[PDB]
């Protein structure tokens, strides 16, 4: 009843094509706040980037890449106010960039 959604994290750059993914429930509507929590978890455990490191970064975002070719960029240092939910099975991949 779960699926993997691939993700990548850019902090200072790697020379690798890392095949990492996050576990989500299949075909479930979720919020951008839910995704933000999962992004924060992998930032900490994979890269040692804590919430305080995000507070002290000049810019940070994650981007949801949809299967239809469109994207939504979420600013990790700003509030999330949309009520829109998105379906996990419509998501192709998630990218994260922290400065
Ligand atoms: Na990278
Ligand atoms: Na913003």
């Amino acid at each position: 009843s779960t699926i993997q959604i691939p993700y990548t994290i850019t902090v200072n750059g790697t020379s690798q094509n890392i095949l990492s993914s996050l576990t989500f429930n299949k075909n479930q509507n979720i919020s951008y706040k839910d995704i933000e929590n999962k992004v924060k978890s992998v930032l900490y455990f994979n890269r040692g980037i804590s919430d305080i490191d995000l507070r002290l970064s000049k810019q940070a975002e994650y981007t949801v890449h949809f299967k239809n070719g469109t994207k939504r960029v979420i600013d990790l240092k700003s509030g999330i106010y949309t009520a829109d939910l998105i379906n996990t099975s419509d998501i192709k991949a998630i990218s994260v960039n922290v400065d």
